[PDB]
C-alpha cells in the first residue's frame, strides 16, 4: 500500500529528536506517521531489529496492521493509548534503567505486548473476577497479526525463542487486566517492603513484568498536568459513552463512573483512582530502580491538581 511505502521509505529520526526517551513525552501533536516512526525507533534502539533480524518492510507492515486494528471512534482505547504505553515502556527501559534488568526476549515481548495489549478494544470497560475475557481477546488479536503473512516480525527467532516470547507476550497482555494487578501486587509490595525483592527469582521476575505492564498501561496518570487532564477527559468520554450505550441497549443505570451527569466528580474519582491503584505501584517501582522516580513524582503532582479541583468543585 501507499501508506506502507511511505512508512518504509521515510527516514527514522533519532530517539533524542523524537524525544521518546522522557517520561513526559506527549503524542498529541504527532501525526500517525510520526507515531509509526517513533515505534520503529523504539524497536531499533532496543536493539530488537538487529538482534532478531527484523526485516524493515515487515516491521513497518506489522506496525501498520496493529495501528489499523485499533478503532479511532473509541475515545481512549485506540492506537494512541497503545502507542503511549509502549513509549513509556521504552522510556522506563532507557531513562528508567530497567533495560539492564531484562533479557532481550523479555524486552521484545514487552514492547510487542505494550503495543498490542488493547487490540480491537470496543470501548466496553470493567470496574475493578471476570477471568480476563477482554485481554484474552486482545492477545488473540495480537497473535493473529503476528502470524499474518508479511507481518511476521517474530520469524527469525528459533522455535524455543518464539515459544518463550509468545508465552511472555500473553502474560504481559493478560497482566493489563487490573483485576489481576490487584490480585498480585500484594506479594510484590510485601517484597519491596521487607526489602527482599529478587529479580533473580523466576517467579519474582514474572511478577515484575506484570507490574511493569500495568505501570506503563496507566502512564497517563503520571504525565504533566496539561497532558493528564487531556487524556483523563478521553477516559471520561469513553466511560460516559459506555454508560449511555449500556442504558440504551439494556435498561441499566450507569454507575457514577460511567454516568455522563455527575461528571463534576472526576476530580474526586481521579484522586480515588490514584490513591487505590497508581501511587503504591509507581512508588514500589522506584525501589526497583530510582531512575523511575519521574513516574511517581508525576503521579503525585497530578493528585494535588485533582485534589484542588475536588475541593474547589
Ligand atoms: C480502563 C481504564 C483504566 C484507567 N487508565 N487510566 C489512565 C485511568 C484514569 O485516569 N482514570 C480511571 C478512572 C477510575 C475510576 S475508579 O473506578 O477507579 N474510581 C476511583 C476509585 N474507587 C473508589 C471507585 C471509583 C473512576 C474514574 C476514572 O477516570 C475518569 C476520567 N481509570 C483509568
Ligand atoms: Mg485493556
Ligand atoms: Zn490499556
Amino acid at each position: 500500500t501507499r501508506e506502507l511505502q511511505s512508512l518504509a521509505a521515510a527516514v527514522v529520526p533519532s530517539a533524542q529528536t523524537l524525544k521518546i526517551t522522557d517520561f513526559s513525552f506527549s503524542d498529541f501533536e504527532l501525526s500517525d506517521l510520526e507515531t509509526a516512526l517513533c515505534t520503529i525507533r523504539m524497536f531499533t534502539d532496543l536493539n530488537l531489529v538487529q538482534n532478531f533480524q527484523m526485516k524493515h518492510e515487515v516491521l513497518c507492515r506489522w506496525i501498520l496492521s496493529v495501528k489499523k486494528n485499533y478503532r479511532k471512534n473509541v475515545a481512549y482505547h485506540n492506537w494512541r493509548h497503545a502507542f503511549n504505553t509502549a513509549q513509556c515502556m521504552f522510556a522506563a527501559l532507557k531513562a528508567g534503567k530497567i533495560q539492564n534488568k531484562l533479557t532481550d526476549l523479555e524486552i521484545l515481548a514487552l514492547l510487542i505486548a505494550a503495543l498490542s495489549h488493547d487490540l480491537d478494544h470496543r470501548g466496553v470497560n470493567n470496574s475493578y473476577y471476570c477471568h480476563s475475557i477482554m485481554e484474552h481477546h486482545h492477545f488473540d488479536q495480537c497473535l493473529m497479526i503476528l502470524n499474518s503473512p508479511g507481518n511476521q516480525i517474530l520469524s527469525g527467532l528459533s522455535i524455543e525463542e518464539y515459544k518463550t516470547t509468545l508465552k511472555i507476550i500473553k502474560q504481559a497482555i493478560l497482566a493489563t487486566d487490573l483485576a489481576l494487578y490487584i490480585k498480585r501486587r500484594g506479594e510484590f509490595f510485601e517484597l519491596i517492603r521487607k526489602n527482599q525483592f529478587n529479580l533473580e527469582d523466576p517467579h519474582q521476575k514474572e511478577l515484575f513484568l506484570a507490574m511493569l505492564m500495568t505501570a506503563c498501561d496507566l502512564s497517563a496518570i503520571t504525565k504533566p498536568w496539561p497532558i493528564q487532564q487531556r487524556i483523563a477527559e478521553l477516559v471520561a468520554t469513553e466511560f460516559f459513552d459506555q454508560g449511555d450505550r449500556e442504558r440504551k441497549e439494556l435498561n441499566i443505570e450507569p454507575t457514577d463512573l460511567m454516568n455522563r451527569e455527575k461528571k463534576n466528580k472526576i476530580p474526586s474519582m481521579q484522586v480515588g483512582f490514584i490513591d487505590a491503584i497508581c501511587l503504591q505501584l509507581y512508588e514500589a517501582l522506584t525501589h526497583v530502580s530510582e531512575d523511575c522516580f519521574p513516574l511517581l513524582d508525576g503521579c503525585r503532582k497530578n493528585r494535588q491538581k485533582w485534589q484542588a479541583l475536588a475541593e474547589q468543585q
